[PDB]
């Protein structure tokens, strides 16, 4: 049992028992290891766009192929041993050596590394991928050298890494079925350096069954810093003093593109065209007015995040030339002209050949919002005679699914996070090298193929971000292949749900103290939440 003025409840994020703590798996790795326990060279601010400086005291382009990072003097490992330029060497080759790590690709386009001293690390590249570098900056954690130096590829892939050795504010504590909990570490380098320290002693992620269990912990003051997403939100304000960033509509910041998945590998899936009258049968206005209450915005056909850097790329002709809309009858014509019509009376279409189609549409079970949108959907499908059938796995299946590519329709908001390039957005849409692996995190979960988009993405990849004129062309192709083959269906943007209660914690941000981001998410907290821990007050 852990002191309650001293411990911070966060929950949102947690939806399988905690059994990782893998820094090379981030997509296992329990929410608050990056970030609480492993540290990256940069946090990155989606509120400016800032990068401000973490391990890196300082990051340049020294030209157009070399950048230098130079390291805070006075990082040290949680076991005393100095963090070096050769453990952010190390962290970079050991992916050259063991291929399978998730980053390994990096070597493609990087060429070497050099360290001049041990604060010193120069990244000398033969393909600069600016777009994607800046976003390593930030997400990549620094792992010791000392501790994975013998360790062959198969440990480091399927370790599960319990009591992470790292550089971090918190240490892991202890976990069950339900909860893991980070205990500070005193004597981090990052409070006598930076002169910051997390106010809670304790951090409890804590794991709930379905969003609804979330409501009872906040009103009883069980929970501090919520990512579940939560209804009635003016009512939340007004009768249980609980507190959102904004204080009209929509009251959350937006976090994510939230859309449709398809399973680009199965007929009638697999069609274009079929794909688009899907695409035209969904009506995501009740979802928004009805699942969401305005507490999100709709999303045009592209889906570009308004309120991200995206937008200064925006390809805006291309967009009104090629984008889909709501239109069902259009939607019907569309099947019709395709053969596919209904001979056996059900209002359910068939194939050409007179084959049933039924599609399966998941999301987590517990993921509330979402299982009401699935609905909403398939009574939408339904009267253009698509008959899908809704599913809500837990969510450890639901993920399995998405990576392994075994699906028909997925509700999906995986990748598609506000970051600081549209690339992160079409990367995560179209990931060319989905289609050789067996799992796929990064995106492209429904194997979706195309001949120019791998090209196309490495060209935006290699342009500087401050020629808008090319990065905005790259993005109109893109889109335009985004929009007529349709292998992601944008339909609103996620709300990113951020409810607070100040009993035992003050101080969090909101519109008017937008100090930090406050997303809580696995490989989020150097985006803002760990911020957030360093500003929180004790209640009175
Ligand atoms: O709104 C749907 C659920 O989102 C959950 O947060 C997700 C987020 O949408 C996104 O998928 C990201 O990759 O993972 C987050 C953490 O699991 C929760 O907010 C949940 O309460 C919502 O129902
Ligand atoms: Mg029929």
């Amino acid at each position: 049992v852990l002191e309650r003025n001293e411990t911070m409840y966060y929950g949102g994020s947690l939806w399988s028992p905690p059994s990782n703590w893998n820094p090379f798996t981030p997509w296992n790795a329990v929410p608050g290891t990056t970030g609480l326990v492993y540290e990256t060279m940069f946090f990155y601010d989606p509120l400016t766009g800032n990068f401000d400086p973490w391990l890196a005291e300082k990051g340049e382009w020294l030209d157009s192929k070399t950048y230098r990072v130079v390291l805070r003097e006075g990082i040290y490992w949680h076991d005393n041993v100095p963090l070096t330029s050769e453990d952010v060497r190390f962290t970079f080759e050991i992916a050259k050596k063991y291929k399978g790590i998730h980053y390994s690709s990096v070597w493609e386009w990087l060429d070497h590394i050099e360290t001049p001293d041990n604060r010193t690390v120069i990244f000398v590249f033969k393909d600069p991928r600016y777009h994607e570098w800046n976003e390593l900056l930030y997400t990549l954690p620094i792992v010791p050298k000392h501790i994975w130096e013998e360790k062959d590829e198969t440990t480091i892939l399927q370790s599960s890494n319990e009591y992470p050795l790292g550089s971090g504010p918190y240490v892991a504590h202890s976990w069950d079925q339900n909860k893991m909990i980070f205990e500070r570490f005193e004597n981090w380098w990052g409070t006598k350096v930076m002169g910051v320290k997390p106010a809670p002693k304790y951090v409890v992620i804590v794991r709930v069954l379905s969003n609804n269990v979330a409501l009872g912990m906040l009103m009883k003051g069980e929970l501090d810093f919520s990512n579940f997403m939560l209804p009635g939100v003016p009512i939340l304000k007004k009768v249980y003093n609980l507190n959102t960033w904004y204080d009209e509509p929509p009251y959350h910041l937006s976090s994510t593109v939230v859309g449709l998945f398809l399973n680009a590998r199965k007929y009638p899936l697999s069609l274009p065209e079929f794909r688009r009258a899907i695409a035209m049968s969904i009506n995501a206005d009740p979802i928004v007015q009805r699942v969401y209450e305005g507490a999100v915005l709709k999303a045009d056909p592209l889906g570009f995040l308004p309120n991200s850097v995206w937008m200064k790329y925006y390809p805006k002709e291309v967009v009104e030339k090629h984008g889909f809309k709501y239109d069902p009858e259009e939607a019907k014509s569309i099947l019709d002209k395709l053969g596919f019509r209904d001979v056996n009376g059900d209002g359910f279409r068939e194939t050409p050949d007179g084959k049933p189609i039924k599609l399966t549409i998941e999301c987590p079970y517990g993921w509330t919002d979402w299982m009401q949108a699935i609905q909403v959907i398939v009574d939408q499908l339904k009267v253009v005679g698509i008959n899908a059938e809704p599913y809500f796995p837990d969510s450890s299946k639901y993920y399995e699914n998405m990576y392994k590519g075994e699906f028909d329709i997925e509700m999906n908001a995986n990748g598609t996070g506000i970051s600081s390039t549209p690339w992160t957005y079409f990367n995560t849409i179209f990931y060319p090298d989905a289609l050789e692996s067996e799992f796929s995190y990064t995106g492209n979960y429904g194997r979706y193929q195309n001949p120019e988009v791998e090209s196309l993405l490495e060209e935006l990849n290699r342009t500087p971000l401050d020629n808008v004129e090319k990065v905005t062309e790259l993005c109109g192709k893109l889109g335009e292949i985004l929009l007529k083959d349709l292998p992601f269906i944008p339909l609103w943007y996620g709300a990113m749900a951020f409810i607070t209660q100040d009993n035992v914690w003050t101080n969090w941000p909101n519109e008017h103290n937008p100090y930090a981001w406050p997303c809580g998410w696995a490989n989020w907290w150097q985006t803002g939440a760990l911020k957030i821990l360093f500003n929180l007050k004790p209640a009175k």
